[PDB]
DNA sequence: CCTGGATGGGAA
């Protein structure tokens, strides 16, 4: 009946992932499993025969079993992974590995990342001619130190001729490792000490379609972590060295202290789709530059962090293949028609980066003047007026105001932003009395983030002005008419959060509407709320056609049956997580006939006994998880027909018992049952019930633990077998 | 390259 892999999980993956594991697994039949994941496990030496049973693996990751400071040494056998002829994938990273283990030719992808490999020469990779990729970062850095540097001696890797992808990041590395192999694809170099760039360097590299060069001469200014200033000022980069690179798509220079562009390095990259400028001092340069002229194919440019008015260079109207373009930390306090003016006309640019730039004046409008934008972020700025659920995704005209320093919303604002479908106005200080005035050129508006500011709630004219809101984002909001009134005259709002909400005594004692599905009003006081006896009684029925309701953290201790029945009969999901329910009759869940989900977890439900799941309840599933539940009485979960997901994980069960269930137990999904103190005799009956619905119960093998026997808590079911008694 | 703003992943 077990799992044939123990103490692992089968997926042809055998994952071993996080098990404590000292010494690779023996385990049936091993012949026919390919895939082997060993991460994070305690392996710290490797043999002859550690991979013999193991013959047919294709993909073995071992990453993390020996980490270097932070000390660790890994020794290996010069067999071991040589029992594996048709190995393929093999990740040794994070192990403290001092020279690159005899490997067979079968290999084609490697990690050498994050060890204490120094040295890499032509016998280091003896005979891994199918080697297409070879990453080796982080082996003479500030976090895994060395003294000198790696050394990757001339034409080490030319035996490599199928290699596409190279990667040899905070390596110390003086220069670009000499006769690469031509069919290089990939070349990673970024954050050595190659403080100099010359076409020589690149000889041969024809087949190149990415060059990362960057942080290679760093300005460590406001620097968090160690960080190796630049002996130069510059990066020196020769005029020629990029000129042959005929199919280069991507090319970074981010962190090179560059002080100017020079038209040169891009002249022959016929194919840049992306380019990365970012953390230079290209400041000056991109307002006046004539670098952008040609980059005709160019999709993506990042010129964030570079550090009289901000105006992009009038070549900038030549990226007409422009996508995206980011532009945050470049600090310009100042929006005008003229600073963004040269991508106007750009035909495709979808996605304006424009954070972190201290904009405290903005004329929006221009926005509406473009092409296609869809995304335009200025969140983190600091804009206070019109100048003198966001999800959204890829398909929406949206823009980002969020974390700004607006305290009012005046209308004149949003002129030409009409087109705006998405906008967000979380994390500011706006403190307004919302009356039905503030959005009116925002007549396409379908989703409205307004989280984390001081909204008065009273007028019930609120968001009437925006005909399409669909989603209204309130959360976290901190004597006339009644909180929360408006909402009944919002025709298309689907989805509303009140949650974590100021709830004063004059909130509306009734919320209606025709078209809300979703409501979130968590972390308000419902408990306080329906303690106040009538009030509050008939607070959510007004909501028709509801669908989803979240009621967790309301601090409810009971929930009477009259409070559900007067719930929306339309509710097919509710959950009261992270309440105080003590004790709940589950054939009251007759008052609720369409609900299909119930979150119970977080809650004190010690026992479930109190009633059953009754007839003829469509409820599908039920999380009971982090309740002290210590037993279940039989046939509880019996009634419900349509049941396919039950929690019952960190609860106080010593056993699961399948009298709880019945038949049910055959068509569930899932059976959680981890984190229970279960009771591990060698009589035990519960492991034959687990055994049956295996393939349904996550972390089986390995995560389902005893909390007694004293021998056998804290350990797994399988630790020792409790079925020979 | 992706990611963030620092760094670690990655895998024809
Ligand atoms: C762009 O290419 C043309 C020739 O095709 C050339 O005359 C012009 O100088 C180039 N622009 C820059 C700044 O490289
Ligand atoms: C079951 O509940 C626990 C509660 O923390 C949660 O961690 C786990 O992800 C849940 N499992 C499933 C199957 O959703």
């Amino acid at each position: 009946t077990l799992p044939a892999f123990l103490p692992c999980e089968l997926k042809g993956l055998v994952d071993c992932n996080w098990l404590f594991l000292k010494s690779v697994p023996r385990f049936a039949s091993c012949s026919n499993i390919t895939r082997l994941s060993l991460i994070s496990n305690r392996i710290h030496h490797l043999h002859n025969s550690d991979f013999v049973h193991l013959s047919n693996l294709r993909q073995l990751n071992l990453k993390w079993n020996c980490p270097p400071t932070g000390s660790c040494h890994m020794t290996i056998e010069p067999r071991t992974f040589l029992a594996m002829r048709t190995l393929e994938e093999l990740n040794l990273s994070y192990n403290g590995i001092t020279t690159v283990p005899r490997l067979p030719s079968s290999l084609v992808n490697l990690s050498l990342s994050h060890t204490n490999i120094l040295v890499l020469d032509a016998n280091s990779l003896a005979g891994l001619y199918s080697l297409r990729v070879l990453f080796m970062d982080g082996n003479c850095y500030y976090k895994n130190p060395c003294t000198g540097a790696v050394k990757v001696t001339p034409g080490a890797l030319l035996g490599l001729s199928q290699l596409t992808h190279l990667s040899l990041k905070y390596n110390n590395l003086t220069k670009v490792p000499r006769q690469l192999p031509p069919s290089l694809e990939y070349l990673l170099v970024s954050y050595n000490l190659i403080v100099k760039l010359g076409p020589e360097d690149l000889a041969q590299l024809t087949s190149l379609r990415v060059l990362d060069v960057g942080g290679n001469c760093r300005r460590c200014d406001h620097a968090p972590n160690p960080c190796i200033e630049c002996g130069q000022k510059s990066l020196h980069l020769h005029p020629e060295t990029f000129h042959h690179l005929s199919h280069l798509e991507g090319l970074v220079l981010k962190d090179s202290s560059l002080h100017t562009l020079n038209s040169s390095w891009f002249q022959g990259l016929v194919q840049l789709s992306v380019l990365d400028l970012s953390e230079n001092f290209l400041y000056e340069s991109i307002t006046h530059t004539n670098a952008f002229q040609n980059l005709t194919r160019l999709r993506k440019l990042n010129l964030s962090f570079n550090y009289a008015r901000l105006h992009l260079a009038s070549s900038f109207k030549n990226l007409v293949s422009l996508q995206e373009l980011n532009m945050n930390g470049i600090f310009f306090r100042l929006l005008n028609k003229y600073t963004l003016r040269w991508l106007a006309d750009l035909p495709k640019l979808h996605t304006l980066h424009l954070q972190m730039n201290f904009i405290n004046q903005a004329q929006l409008s221009i926005f509406g003047t473009f092409r296609a934008l869809r995304f335009v972020d200025l969140s983190d700025n600091r804009i206070s007026g019109p100048s003198t659920m966001d999800r959204c995704k890829n398909f929406k005209f949206t823009m980002d105001l969020s974390r700004n320093n607006l305290v009012t919303i005046k209308p004149e604002m949003f002129v030409q932003l009409s087109r705006l479908q998405c906008l967000s106005l979380s994390h500011n200080s706006i403190a307004q009395a919302v009356n039905g005035s503030q959005f009116l050129p925002l007549t396409n508006l379908q989703v409205l983030d307004l989280s984390h500011n001081k909204l008065d709630l009273y007028h019930w004219k609120s968001f009437s002005e925006l005909p399409q809101l669909q989603a209204l984002d309130l959360s976290y909001n901190s004597g006339i008419g009644h909180q929360f009134s408006f909402v009944t005259h919002l025709s298309m709002l689907q989805s509303l959060s009140l949650a974590h909400n100021d709830i004063h005594t004059r909130v509306s004692s009734h919320l209606n509407s025709n078209s809300v599905r979703f409501l979130d009003f968590s972390g308000n006081g419902m408990g306080r709320m329906w303690d106040e006896g009538g009030l509050y009684l008939h607070f959510f029925q007004g909501l028709s056609g509801l669908l989803k309701l979240d009621l967790s953290q309301n601090n409810l201790h009971i929930l009477r049956p009259q409070n559900l029945d007067n719930l929306p009969k339309s509710l097919k999901l509710l959950s009261l997580r992270d309440n105080y329910l003590s004790f709940f009759n589950w054939t009251s869940l007759s008052f609720l006939p369409n609900l299909e989900v119930l979150d119970l977890a977080g809650n004190q439900l010690k026992a479930l006994t109190q009633g059953t799941l009754p007839n003829g309840t469509l409820l599908q599933k039920l999380d009971v998880s982090s309740n002290s539940i210590v037993s279940v009485v039989p046939a509880f979960f019996a009634l419900a027909v349509e049941l396919k997901e039950v929690n019952l994980s960190h609860n106080i069960l010593k056993t699961v018992d399948r009298s709880w269930f019945g038949p049910i137990v055959m068509q569930l999904t899932v059976l959680d049952v981890r984190s229970n103190p279960l009771h591990c005799a060698c009589g035990a009956a519960f492991v034959d019930l687990l055994l049956e619905v295996q393939t349904k119960v996550p972390g089986l093998a390995n995560g389902v633990k005893c909390g007694s026997p004293g021998q056998l808590q804290g350990r797994s079911i399988f630790a020792q077998d409790l079925r020979l008694c």
